[PDB]
């Protein structure tokens, strides 16, 4: 057991300032101001340096020079990677239309998640109904580790939305070519999410607004967006937000196509998108949580949510790194 | 003086409604509660009615079938009072007469003509709006013609209301001219980057005509023209709300964007107040079949929207709520060209400029300087 103070740190819903988190068991046993802290417990100094719950990122196609090879230890790779730049948490994603891939993926995950909890949280199967019956009740068979599927909704019936999205998983938008019409009949179908917006969809154009345009208009879809200046300008990205207010996650469509880790994700939305570091945390943490149904576990720094920390100087660089309690990361 | 009672009337921030409007000397003396009506004034009823300052249409190429282009027999003040008859029986009292060209020799008659019909009919068409000659249909540095363009429109800017231009065909130094002479300059017609618009900008721009329409479209990469005028905050811009220009959608997303920078247009021409089937328009024949004004080919060139139909098509399709509409359709418009103290509200002084219409959008009235013009 022990207790970090000494910097602000924000829990995902404020700020606080001469407060400590108290970690014990891998757990959050609690956040209280560092006055009402017990004399008996350790107390590990932040150093001015910001506290945030772990970033989520659900959109990873590898990093650490690795790519998902569909191992374990390739999970176990990228979740090291991860941590060096505040990523906790992550969804790996698997291009494949191999129904033998799939299920090699599908079972690694599942020994992954028995050996290392609250970590690479369950699998994002993209493909295979892109535009670039067995299969589905396989998937809902393994729902338990399937966390999202990319799909174009053009290719594909309302009723295998339907199926994916009652057994639990979330079903997502990307990679298509579909017109609003299209778009919102997959919504009401039960997709729920949209995948990099703006980037593997159409233009948009004032007859017809496409799927963007469609994710857009939607207000109960969430959507992750890359923020590295590079696949989305920086003014559309501002205009997502507005529109898309608390929907919005930021992920890195990292691989080995860009390179973006999370903390310079951050750092490019608040100095390039005006949007405030308090905002823009919630976009690395609670809406993606929220959009993947961890809330209740990894979202936020609360009594009882897993232990997954990152603190980080406020010129941006990563000072620490904590998984399940454990330090992982000094720097 | 008299005063209008009896109906829902929308002042241009809230509904009022037991008040009244009292009207005189062609200027809203005051909008007060029927009680404080002094009683030797003449109660006109509004029968249930919503009433609300005139709209302002701020794009408009004809209607009542003419237009003010092309022909030079078209752009004159008859062109122009046929066009306010027209607009009033669907509650625009107020509009931007635009003019299509790059003769030169038809800008002078067009600014001569304005002049003239301003003398006599004051409150009604407020002024030029010059789209062309600097489009992009097919530099910081300014050409010799530019020039004596440009000066000829400062020296005109008291009847040129505003003029649409392509920020990348144009030097800075021409945008910042026009916007000191006081004419609302308007980016449209362009194929700009985000850069380049945002340059227009900064070098006075502070519109962009009809939101999507010929302007390139948005990607991720790059937001274009759109993607710029939907990021800056104070610059106002029209859009065409006749669900066949822009999708509705569209419109929605802008709407939350712009907040009170959004105004309702009708790029109206020549079929809306009118029974033509056919007609000549920019060189190009035109037909109205179906309520859908296209080409040769069957492309969309030109709306037949009214602004009451473009009020009810943003109500009940857009999900707008109708205050907010309204403001569009009015208030912001008016904001959005300079005229604010004097026609965008029903306000103690502003200019007495109404219409007033039924709950299924239907008008039940029109009042151009305090005189009813219309009655149905």
């Amino acid at each position: 057991m022990y207790a970090l103070t000494q910097g602000r740190i924000f829990t995902g819903h404020e700020f606080l300032d001469d407060h400590a988190v108290v970690i014990a068991d891998g757990l959050i046993k609690s956040v209280c101001p560092v006055a009402e802290l017990p004399p008996e417990i350790e107390q590990r100094s932040l150093n001015g340096a910001i506290l945030s719950p772990g970033f989520i990122d659900v959109q990873l196609n590898g990093c650490g020079g690795v790519q998902f090879a569909v191992s374990v230890e390739t999970l176990e790779i990228m979740q090291k990677a991860n941590e060096k730049s505040g990523c906790t948490n992550y969804l790996p994603t698997l291009i494949t239309t191999s129904d033998e891939l799939m299920k090699q993926g599908v079972r690694v995950m599942r020994e992954y998640l028995a050996k290392h909890p609250n970590q690479a949280l369950g699998l994002h199967l993209e493909g295979p109904w892109l535009n670039l019956a067995a299969l589905v009740d396989f998937l809902c068979e393994n729902a338990d580790v399937i966390t999202k599927v990319t799909l174009a909704p053009e290719m594909v019936p309302a009723e295998v939305i339907s199926k994916l999205a009652n057994a639990g998983i979330v079903v997502s938008a990307g990679h298509s070519n579909a017109t609003l019409k299209e778009a919102k009949a997959g919504f009401r179908a039960g997709i729920t999410f949209a995948t990099h917006l703006y980037n593997a969809m159409p233009y948009i154009t004032g007859r017809e607004p496409g799927l963007a345009g469609a994710i857009l208009d939607e207000a109960d879809i969430y959507c992750g967006i890359i923020a590295d200046g590079l696949h989305v300008d920086y003014a559309n990205i501002r205009n997502a937000k507005r529109l898309k207010g608390d929907k919005l996650c930021l992920v890195t469509d990292a691989t080995a196509g860009s390179s973006l880790t999370m903390i310079e994700g951050v750092r490019n939305l608040v100095e390039h998108c005006g949007i405030a570091l308090d905002e823009v945390l919630r976009m690395a943490t609670l809406y993606p949580a929220r959009a993947i149904g961890v809330e209740k576990r990894l979202g936020t720094l609360a009594a009882g949510k897993v232990a997954n920390l990152t603190a980080f100087t406020p010129d941006f660089k990563i000072t620490k790194t904590i998984v399940n309690g454990n330090e992982v990361v000094t720097q």
